């Protein structure tokens, strides 16, 4: 089936679709924006950004979004990682963690799916720690500096394949999967 | 007049209702949610509140948004000031500026209000450095660390009156005061 995937993000697409491509479903990106509210969830931007698309693109589709919450740092930069990401950067994260005692921390990522006038949510979490240096080419934002708990290599070390195995949107994706091989 | 203040910060409550209050305006608070859009300028983030707010409170009213762009930081922390504030504080921000060359930023507040079926917008801007060690009681948030150009003490360590004669929502207000005086 063909799912119209929102989004201005090209690594999001390429996580998604070859992962739902496995199964035989199509994603088509569809770059058409929408309001992100501030909020403490990632679920509630979902909710908020799925309210204002329907009608205004086509059916069915999807949206994400995601963050990485340092403990060390009270969750930030959590749902603005984006942001955060484009304006101080790895670096600007890595120093604000220099001597950090506890690195650890979570990525998590909520799908948004509308169809048939009805939207559903999955998501996924995935911890790990921050590392101290950067590593890898693969992947986009802050998988040079994330380890994911189970592993040695940063997100930006593992393939595609490798991310999406572990990942948190690897688990979001699983998640939205099950349900759709029960629905549709 | 009575002018309803959309907002739950009590310090931008006590220098609002302080400043129009020498001219004879009652400003009445009143702590009603609203959607705060993600967006790189502050105005996006009024008229989407407003637009969302009308005829859900009474009018005439008004909300406001503000931050700290900081120049070596990107802007950063900007339209999510709050948020960071919040979770890395004013720490954080030292931290990121340790060493750092240009301790250049400013402050920006944007005014938002509405009246007979329609909104209008002022805003003020207001540059400085910020301190090394934070400084003062008075004030909330980055008032601590900065220090407006054109003087020595932070915001922090000047009374209401002091900041809403420097200050970036002082601006905000005086030009939103003279829109009253030829309107209304
Ligand atoms: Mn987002
Ligand atoms: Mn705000």
């Amino acid at each position: 089936m063909k799912i119209f995937f929102i989004t201005s993000n090209p690594g999001k697409v390429r996580e998604v679709a070859n992962f739902l491509g496995t199964f035989g479903i199509e994603i088509v990106q569809l770059k058409h924006e929408y309001p992100e509210i501030q909020a403490e969830k990632l679920e509630d931007v979902v909710d908020f950004g799925i309210s204002w698309l329907k009608g205004k693109v086509p059916e069915p589709f999807m949206i994400e979004d995601s963050g990485l919450f340092i403990e060390s740092l009270k969750g930030f930069p959590g749902v603005y990682s984006s942001y955060v990401y484009r304006t101080i950067g790895l670096e600007g994260i890595l120093k604000l963690m220099e001597g950090a005692e506890d690195r650890r921390a979570y990525f998590k990522s909520v799908i948004g799916f509308y169809i048939d006038g009805k939207a559903y949510k999955f998501s996924g979490v995935t911890w790990g720690r921050i590392s101290n240096e950067k590593r890898g080419t693969h992947g986009f934002g802050y998988d040079p500096i994330f380890i994911p708990e189970g592993s040695e290599k940063t997100f930006a070390e593992m393939t595609i394949e490798e991310k999406n195995a572990l990942s948190h949107r690897g688990k979001a994706l699983k998640a939205f999967f099950e349900w759709l091989k029960v629905n549709l």
